[PDB]
């Protein structure tokens, strides 16, 4: 360790004095490569006090570069060390880093978030690794930190102290974490009254800052909601639910004593964003009671502020189909009086209002929404909403909440679609991040793509979904299809992609899901794949394949798998990328999936296996090898071939090898498989039997155990396939070599006159056959001689 020692210190040095220039800069995007995870480099750097060289640099550091590549080298030195974790809590406080996080420059929140995780991780024994689960033990041992921890995230929650950025990435950091049973952050954080100070965020508003008020984001609302969310879902018993409602409940009648209009404006904000959220919990609330008679009240009076804030309630209430119904019968008619309003701010959210109640329900009737033309005409409100220069405002994100539910009318995606000015308006929403306009926009654009959960009918018999099908069913009708396809390229080519990954930054899994539905739409067709990830599509698939809704994840995994098809996997998906993808693409391999699902998983992981030994490795722990066998066994003309062709890349790997060595009839069947009608699938198979028995020799052993082998070896011989026949006679070879004892059933047979007649003859179709064919020979006679 001579060598290191030395480095580390010379680059200690150039990086903490200010004199080296843009040497600095080298030093530490340096610095920082040389602890990366390598103990014997950090257990150095940690002990030349590193920690506190870096306090001191920070506070004084103005370049942007040099100062992340610091809170980097913290993280790095804290990575799965228990000890300088605690050891570096000590020296800077938790609050260093909720400093790092209030930084107003860039990069530093994405950052100071990593180092917080790595932390929570250290001490929780959490690896960064895909579905890694926290150490029951170091999460007790531990315990007093871990808590430090959560009480310090909470409490910088309604800090005024920080600036909205900030604010967001702690609640973020929170919503992530809390779902750990082994931490308990969710029953933690419900104790320490998180959920009041959560509520603070959402009613704090942007527009009219009352006195007392907090910095925030237009993502901070919804942050906000998607945490109290989340936290709800880890609300796992009945008592337990009890406890979240009642903090809930008690936070509101606290402020419905004194009502003043703050404290009135304040609460159904709250409520917003608590329907917005934990539906269940917001509609309890709306209940108890005579709340609904209070808003409808507001949105009664003559202040466009009550009538705005309570708006947005009505259309939050309606979030159900059973109280939409319900809620018709006295507010609609302050809806469309409020349609009339002057003030546009106003107008555009009564016209989402009615856009919402207006959406149900067009499958019950067969009878489309909004008929006799009202579709096209809402539509056009919404698009001068979107277009007006004269409100450079959030109007836009109500436009495009209003046409998320028109959009659902064939007539009006045609309309939008030609609509160039709209489309970049509603792409310019999403590129700028703001997460409140999510739902509106990204649901427009699935309506769009026609990737909206089509009616799901399944069959009675799941295990022969696959068998004997000969042809993979399109997913869209003939006719709509090359509409459809005009469409997803318009959008893709406005770039939809950046924009989309600009909005994935969400914690939401059903907001994941619409974007989920977006990109695997596009990379359905195959010239777009390329597109796809250079605009860096696979970082955030990858997220979403890993993390989020049953069918979210389906979707997002699926696009992964098409631009794997496409774009090779060495460069889509290097490095650690092609390992962290195998159990989201082994998932698409299971009996409840699509024809084409599997199909283009197999294809993938065909890909995927011809890297490296490594890949072929994670897909071999993950059972996927029997997972994809199941396949061979289906006579799918399609999803056959897949198999076999993938299985003849992971036979490279020794251990998938060992496997066919075992107590079992893969052996049997591969041979088998080598008579098979279709010459792709058969050319898998006596390529990968080839790659076998050239090199274990109880493999070339189970062969002879074959019922009728000699006729399966005939076959190969004679196979009109040039292909089959080359792969087949080395077959043949590879047994000849491996024991005299297995040589010698085979000369038995008219094996060996048979390949006389492939004499040697370097200008043939058959040259290779008839080389190996020689070799045969002359191994039988090394033999003889014997």
């Amino acid at each position: 360790n001579a060598k290191t020692s030395t480095k580390v210190k010379q680059m200690m040095d150039l990086t903490f004095d200010l004199a080296t220039p843009i040497d600095k800069r080298r030093a530490a995007a340096n610095n920082l490569v040389v602890l990366a995870k390598e103990q014997t480099g950090a257990e150095l750097l940690y002990k030349d006090h590193c920690i506190a060289k870096v306090a001191s640099l920070t506070k004084v550091e103005k370049d942007q570069d040099i100062y992340v590549n610091m809170v980097h080298l913290v993280a790095a030195l804290c990575e799965n060390s228990v000890e300088r974790t605690k050891g570096v809590l000590t020296e800077l406080g938790v609050p260093w880093f909720m400093r790092v996080l209030d930084q107003k420059h860039e990069n530093c929140v994405s950052t100071a978030q990593f180092c917080l995780q790595t932390i929570l991780n250290a001490l929780s024994g959490l690896k960064n690794k895909p579905d890694s689960k926290p150490d029951k033990e170091l999460c007790t041992r531990n315990n007093r930190e871990i808590d430090t921890l959560l009480t310090c995230l909470v409490y910088s929650i309604t800090d005024r102290t920080i600036s909205g950025a900030a604010r967001d990435g702690v609640i973020e950091l929170i919503t992530r974490n809390v779902h750990y049973t082994a931490l308990e952050w969710a029953e933690r954080l419900v104790e320490i009254r998180g959920l009041c100070r959560l509520l603070d965020v959402c009613s704090e508003l942007e527009d009219y800052k009352y006195e007392s008020a907090m910095d925030i984001t237009g993502s901070s609302s919804t942050i906000a909601s998607v945490c109290l969310a989340r936290i709800y879902e880890n609300m796992y018993y009945d008592e337990a639910k009890a406890r979240f409602t009642d903090q809930i409940d008690e936070y509101i009648k606290d402020k419905l004593l004194a009502p003043d209009m703050e404290s009135k404006v304040r609460v159904t904000v709250a409520i917003t964003a608590l329907l917005n959220g934990p539906l269940d919990v917001g509609n309890q609330v709306v209940a108890r009671e005579g709340i609904l008679q209070m808003i409808l009240a507001m949105a009664t009076t003559d202040d466009e502020l009550q009538q705005r804030v309570a708006c947005e309630c009505l259309i939050a209430a309606s979030s159900k189909k059973d109280k939409a119904k319900a809620l018709c019968e006295q507010g609609v008619d302050i809806l469309k009086r409020l349609y009339h309003s002057k003030n546009d701010g106003i107008r555009v959210r009564a016209l989402v209002g009615l856009c919402k109640l207006g959406s149900y329900g067009g499958q019950d009737a067969a009878i489309r929404p909004f008929g006799d033309g009202a579709a096209l005409k809402l539509a056009e409100a919404c698009r001068r909403f979107l277009i007006k220069p004269g409100k450079d405002k959030d109007i836009r994100r109500w436009a495009a909440d209003g046409l998320a539910y028109l959009t659902l009318d064939a007539e009006c995606k045609e309309k939008l679609i030609e609509d160039k000015a709209s489309i970049h308006a509603l792409m310019d929403l999403a590129r700028g991040g703001n997460q409140s306009c999510l739902y509106g926009v990204v649901t427009t654009f699935v309506n769009l793509c026609n990737a909206y959960e089509k009616q799901e009918m399944l069959p009675e018999m799941i295990e022969l979904a696959k068998f004997a099908k000969q042809h993979i069913p399109e997913e869209h009708e003939l006719d709509d299809v090359d509409f459809i396809n005009k469409r997803i390229t318009v959008l893709a080519n406005e770039g939809i992609t950046t924009a989309l990954c600009a909005l994935a930054k969400t914690e939401s899994h059903n907001s994941q899901e619409l974007i989920a539905r977006v990109l695997n739409a596009v990379c359905g067709l195959k010239e777009l794949r390329g597109k796809v990830v250079q605009e860096g599509g696979v970082k955030a698939l990858l997220r979403m394949a890993l993390e989020g809704t049953e069918k979210g994840k389906r979707h997002a995994t699926q696009a992964l798998a098409r631009i794997g098809i496409t774009i090779n996997p060495e460069v889509s998906f290097s490095g650690q990328r092609s390992l962290d993808v195998i159990r989201p693409l082994l998932n698409l391999l299971q009996q409840d999936c699509t024809a084409l699902e599997n199909f283009e998983s197999l294809m993938a992981l065909t890909n995927l296996a011809s890297m490296n030994e490594s890949v072929r490795q994670r897909i071999i722990k993950e059972q996927g090898v029997s997972k994809i066998e199941y396949y061979l066994m289906e006579d799918h003309l399609y999803l056959t071939r897949a198999a076999a062709q993938c299985l003849c890349n992971l036979v490279m790997s020794e251990d998938v090898i060992k496997m066919f060595e075992g107590n079992n009839d893969r052996v049997k069947f591969l041979a088998l498989l080598c008579e098979d009608e279709d010459e792709e699938t058969a050319t898998a198979c006596a390529g990968a039997l080839a790659i076998i028995t050239s090199v274990s020799v109880k493999c070339c052993e189970k062969i002879l155990a074959i019922a009728s082998w000699l006729d399966i070896l005939h076959t190969l011989i004679a196979n009109p396939s040039p292909a089959v026949q080359h792969r087949g006679i080395v077959i043949i070879l590879n047994m000849i070599n491996a024991g005299e004892e297995i040589a010698k059933k085979l000369f038995e047979t008219d094996i060996m006159e048979l390949l006389s007649g492939l004499g040697q003859l370097p200008d043939d179709t058959r040259a290779k056959a008839r080389e190996v064919a020689t070799q045969c020979l002359a191994a039988a006679e090394r033999y003889r001689i014997i």
